[PDB]
């Protein structure tokens, strides 16, 4: 078979005791109802997502057509004419229905020191972290630096800033003041959100201190808005610097919200690409939150009672779409988890579930092959409410696949296996949890509105049928497509494009079998997946060369048992120095300078370009 | 009786010909309907509130929901989703549909003087003001500071802030230089509203000499339009001052109007409390203007036809809701009055109301006494279409609601005692014109939506039943309660939402008579009313501890025949000075320079805090 | 006959072969529905004007009422309580339904070097030049100045202010750098957008050096964007100037288009008056929209398929109105023509209409003349399409009128000699294309809504019935009709609606004949027309004056064989120059500086105000 990944590989149905505990009525009936909607969806989109945003969706003013614009043009638009606001649709108006649901359990760091918030505490805090910014001169249009960890305060803000229209840009929490102030800069952001410190693990992140440093080079920063997390003395920058609490006090506990075009932008993440610094890439509002909602909806079969846990951080677009907008605009419950799956014990996770009887979870295999690697014994939980394990970034391996599905799902649980990138908003590729049949190691079938083709490498033809392998690339807009790259629409249209003039190029390699279930074989380009992180080898080579005494850098993605990818960095010194054993710890705190902890070196090697000869001999 | 003030008192019934002579059906068939309506007010009061919105104003955008939040919450929101405008249902709906109707009469300090303004003259005027302020940089959203007397441009700078969405900042143009400065201070007003003089019962007040002092510590503000209204020379600051006359003849005579939220500001009012400096009380747009509405229609039986004449300087709420707002978002003739009840004479009130034909008449107690002092004489006017006679600010005593009813009304007009305060926008105890059976001195009945309980002074417990006295407190929010107390919200939850939670705490004291007819007692803290003027014990202390001989000052106060209380002031010299008979005169100016000449000290007793001691022996 | 000019010229019918060969059906059915129409439109024009907006343009929100206001009370507004937007209406709506129609036909300077722009092609193009203006600070309610030659691009930058709601400013880029000085100062415009140089009939124009000259005294505008139309060098200003190709690629092909309300300013158009510098005539968005689209509809037959080529520039407008607004509204195509009908040669105009199969034509009487005293042989072109010809700007005499009907047009097409005004917005005394019987040398018959009277010029009345002669004016407000001058509506008064009150002031005299057809006799004021462009004669004096030699400057008006008036200059020397020779070259490159080569004068009089005497002796 030309895609060996799947030879001999049978499809899993859904278990029974999945149907039979369920507490709701599915949203599909079975495979037929997908199909039928599947074809409706690429044969007459308009009239698809019409209903579906219309169903999905509460809009200020009804929009006026489905989609204009093609992908070779560059100028997709996406519910025309409709006006709306993100966090009206995320807050207010379950807020309006249900004052008292929950919309947010917080998990502290420590176990035992969260709480949960209703969506009238949530618009209470929204609303008055709104009026914070416009008090202080934020308005639509303008971009808001976020450097948060995963507190409830992140989702204050961001759905603060979608509640005036200003553009959130959230930035990782682990990255260092030098990404902090690139992606300030870039996004030219006039007020930042950070904390005093942040809290992950036991182990405390001088978050405030970092953004001192970063500031002091984007001057055009005039407010900095601290919350109090833990208390620490901190530098403190009078005229510049506000006390969250301190400043909310003030305001009162509504605030109008903002009304927004459909393709408003709503925020921006900066992403590493194949070339070049991070790029900030724009999503708009209607077409994202619709994407978001019928993911959320039909992927994760989410129902208003659910508890919804994601793992993944607020800093990237799996906590984006996942931890925040998802869960919330179909008005379930959304878990903020602070800790690490480690602290204080590799039993966390599902000491988590248990206690909050969480309905999904939401994870990366590089922290499934963690716990897997740390033994069986940590998992004694019942997790009797737990009907949908999801998997995001890499593909999930037939070992690990087999003991998510045994030890953690008790055989209990839908793996629901997503492929998606920032760019795409939401999911793409996926099975829809209780409905689409698995297999291990593929992401199975293509979510609505999305039209895979595999592309032959090198002349860029589509290649029909099943049993291919090639490029993937999507022959039709999709709602929650990223819609520009910020500053730079030639970039955007140069990367995703004009490589294959037609498609949309995800940079991706697949196969689709002979059952036409795809299976992703990963970036075909210079970017690697690092520990659950999307990085550039370009971004780390650029590190290295910061040095004074690196001359060329290459660096190169290998396979690992552990992370998935294992980037590997070599230099060739300038000239020459003695203390090669010193060099090392130099080099290493570069990348840790430049981009962050989570990005440095395994180790750099110092010995006196064909990446390929360097990948292979690794 | 536990209600002392009620025993023996019987109720008088509407008199008869009051409705033999009315010009139009009334808008109640009686008791009954109040009572209907009055329940369903408060038993479903989404169902009642939304009728009465969509009655009485024109959204741009309908709303989606009543009413959200709590009285605990403090986030109390009505109409959410609606959009509409103040000067639109104020101006432009009646100027669409009878552009000639007058809508202004203006009462110049000198009789004979005035002039009668359309609703297109009024549209054409509010538009080219707002154009102004457009032009020179005003925002939907700034604050603007009026320091303006009883002409119609008062009425202009009002409706032109409400059409762009500016928030009007109104002083009382009584106010000192520090007192406007500290109002347009915390307002952070950029743009300044004034005249270059004010005449009042034949006095010229320099208001633009109190303007320039208060200006030099305001550095915000960069333009202050002055209306010519005497054409006296007085200073002039090239660059930041503009002739309203010369800057109106420059735009158009039609601006559109801005869409505003139900909920964003419509004003600030700085109000006197019981601690602290003057608090910026916040009212919305939607709530406040269906409850000036309302209660216009149903307390003081406006039709549009109708001449309303209300005495109260703008400068205060009853200015804001019954000289402007109501009477105009009804459509029917508002009376803007310069002159005192004394000047020329002290006919004055009645020459007007005769000469105009008014229909409804509204004034303080303080006012009444002053006249009825003065003699019957002064009162020899027909008066025909004068119906409704409202009294507002204390208790209207037994003997004059006699005279009221008696001498001025001829036994033909309802008396209607309107209890209420800033921070309730509109009448919430109140008679309804023509409907309700008064008892002298009583406030009588709740209006639509306000539910009023009695509770203990110090265990904060609900006294059920009739006969009961102790606080005044609503049980649930209404739509034009205040919103916030400006930069403050936590000041304003801390003053009238946290003392007794799950209630409005009005400040005041009051019974309930043994046929649930309230009878208010006034302030159980330390604001007392000086001749029809809301004002702090603690703010007067603080002017005279600002002399540099006065150690410690106590302010208290007492009954009095004619002001109503008596405000007098103790103080403590640091020293001594052998020049008491001077110092007098200099501790009396303190006052006049810190608040304002009506704020003036009675006089200030020298000798060297248990205040409750003091109003006794006093 | 007191209309000397109508004594015995019969009407001619509108030929045959228009009808055989129409593409369609065309809009009237015949002179009845006209008069039905136009009879309603006088008796009820909310009722007429209601209908009309709502079938040619499209409001996202619908409006309240058709019009209020009064002409004496200079505060008409039409079609309030609606909101739109002008680009959407000319692009986005067409891009909708059919994206790949040709929205624009460039004809470039030299014949072979133009390309045709789709509705989508505009739709991107227009989008991301609102971006640029967006990112560097461009507001709603700001101005732009326009200095841009007949390119595609002054339709891009046109609409693309409507599309954030800025007011466009387009200056003739025959101008010098004076009077783009005055005009970009007077409007407060902050950004400019020109090119690098213009092409015209072969000539260089250094666009970009007369800007940078103007913009030494502009010192609010801080960014200049360049469009490259040659590619020459040209000075550069680091900071301020901005490349057109480089900026529009950084932001993406679709963009929001902002609500606007139908009476928000859509554009300034800077015009001579009788007196002063000239003034900025203001046209808002609705009302200016419906005129253009039902005339362009109505009096030039213009159906979905045509090919319209006005010949005007978008400095004046008639380009703003009929070569952008009117067919872009009603989604034809329209041709931006960038040369003269003078280069290659004297058939350029024919070249161009035949090689784009132009349907209908509309210039100046002035390049008749000159096309005419060419010679007919360079005429020779089949024209199949053209089947509407038009006349602007003076009267079409008859030795024209019969050239122009019979040797361009073939006997085969429609003459519509169009009378109105910069004020007017769009035609108002014009026949109708295909269906009003016209004679040579009359404007005929009003335009819906247009009801005009003739006045006695020394007594303001109206004088009744058929073969009168007098002032032209109009009885009622219509909905195109200019809103103010910028920044002075008083003058706006008194130049238009306080000289004959009731009545809007045409400054033109006119005659109606014996069968109501008009005569328009020319500006009784001191307005002249110039080789197709709108002088005044102040103005030129203004020029002469500004030279050291000069004391006393007249300027007059006078008939002329080719441009149709001659304005003449005579000078008093202040006391004596024995260079008179060398005095003219002087004279004449002051008025060449002051207003711009356009506007030199013929010869400058050396010679030691009763005007009359001067133009009767001339
Ligand atoms: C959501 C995170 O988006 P990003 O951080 O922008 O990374 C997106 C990039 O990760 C990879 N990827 C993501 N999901 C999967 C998956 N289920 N199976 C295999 N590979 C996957 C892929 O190479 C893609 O192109
Ligand atoms: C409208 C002016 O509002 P303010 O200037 O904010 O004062 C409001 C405060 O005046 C008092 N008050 C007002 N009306 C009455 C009344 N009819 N009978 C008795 N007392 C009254 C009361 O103590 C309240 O709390
Ligand atoms: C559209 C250009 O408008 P403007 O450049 O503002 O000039 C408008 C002024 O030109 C004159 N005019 C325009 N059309 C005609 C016509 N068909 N017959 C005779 N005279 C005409 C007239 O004197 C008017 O008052």
């Amino acid at each position: 078979p030309v895609v060996v990944e799947a030879h001999q590989v049978d499809t899993f149905d859904v278990p029974g005791v999945f149907y039979e505990n369920h507490p709701h009525e599915p949203h599909l009936s079975g495979m037929n109802e997908y199909n039928q909607l599947y074809q409706q969806s690429i044969n007459d989109p308009d009239t698809f997502w019409a209903r579906m945003a219309r169903d999905l969706i509460t809009f200020e003013k009804d929009f006026d057509k489905t989609h204009i614009g093609t992908l070779e043009g560059g100028d997709n638009a996406w519910f025309v004419g409709g006006r709306l606001n993100a966090s009206f649709n995320c807050v207010d108006r379950h807020a309006m229905r249900d004052p008292n649901k929950v919309a947010i359990i917080y998990e502290a760091d420590e176990p035992g020191h969260g709480r949960s918030i209703t969506y009238a505490e949530l618009l209470k805090e929204v609303s008055r972290l709104a009026w914070v910014m416009k008090s202080q001169g934020v308005r639509k249009g303008d971009t808001v630096a976020i450097y948060l960890p995963m507190i409830p305060e992140a989702i204050f803000a961001l759905l603060a800033c979608a509640r005036i229209g200003a553009i959130h840009s959230v930035v990782f929490a682990g990255f260092s003041s030098d990404s902090l102030r690139d992606r300030t800069l870039d996004a030219r952001s006039k007020f930042i959100i950070t904390t005093d410190e942040g809290k992950r693990g036991g182990k405390v992140i001088g978050t405030k201190k970092i953004v001192d440093e970063a500031l002091k080079q984007c001057p055009d920063v005039t407010n900095c808005l601290v919350f109090k997390r833990t208390g620490a003395d901190v530098p403190w920058t009078k005229g510049r610097d506000l006390w969250w609490h301190e400043e909310v006090d003030k305001y009162p506990n509504y605030l109008p919200a903002e009304s927004m075009d459909s393709e408003d932008p709503l925020f921006l993440l900066y992403t590493s690409g194949s070339t070049g610094k991070p790029k900030g890439v724009m999503h708009t509002t209607a077409g994202y939150l619709v994407g978001a909602a019928a993911t959320g909806k039909y992927v994760f079969d989410i129902h208003p009672a659910d508890r919804f846990f994601c793992g993944g951080d607020v800093g990237w677009i799996t906590g984006h779409t996942y931890v925040v907008y998802a869960p919330l605009l179909l008005g379930c419950t959304t878990v903020v988890f602070e800790s690490t799956p480690a602290y204080p014990n590799f039993s966390r996770y599902w000491d988590v579930i248990e206690k909050h009887k969480v309905t999904q979870f939401y994870v990366a295999p590089t922290a499934l092959r963690l716990l897997k690697r740390a033994g069986d014994h940590h998992i004694n939980h019942e997790m009797k409410d737990l009907r949908i394990l999801g998997s995001v970034g890499e593909p999930i391996a037939a070992e690990v696949w087999k003991w998510y599905h045994e030890v953690v799902g008790k055989r209990q649980a839908h793996i629901v296996d997503t492929y998606w990138q920032t760019e795409t908003g939401s999911h793409v590729i996926t099975p829809l949890g209780g409905i689409t049949p698995t297999k291990p190691g593929s992401a199975s079938l293509p979510f609505f509105g999305i039209d895979p083709v595999i592309l032959d490498p090198v002349t860029g033809a589509e290649i029909p049928g099943n049993d291919v392998e090639g490029i993937l690339a999507f022959r039709k807009p999709w709602p929650s497509m990223a819609r520009t790259v910020w500053g730079d629409h030639k970039r955007y249209m140069d990367t995703y494009l004009n490589v294959y003039k037609g498609f949309y190029f995800t940079g991706d390699g697949a196969g689709r079998d002979h059952e036409g279930y795809y299976w992703i074989r990963g970036r075909v380009d210079d970017v690697v997946n690092v520990s659950g992180h999307r990085l550039s080898t370009a971004e780390i080579e650029a590190a290295l060369i910061e040095h004074h005494c690196v001359a060329e850098a290459a660096v190169v993605g290998v396979p690992d048992p552990l992370t998935g990818q294992a980037v590997h960095a070599f230099v060739a010194l300038k000239s020459g120095n003695d203390n090669r054993e010193q060099l090392q710890k130099e080099l290493i705190m570069q990348v840790r300078k430049s981009i962050g902890p989570f990005a440095a070196p395994k180790v750099v090697f110092v010995i006196d370009i064909m990446r390929r000869i360097l990948r292979k001999i690794l």
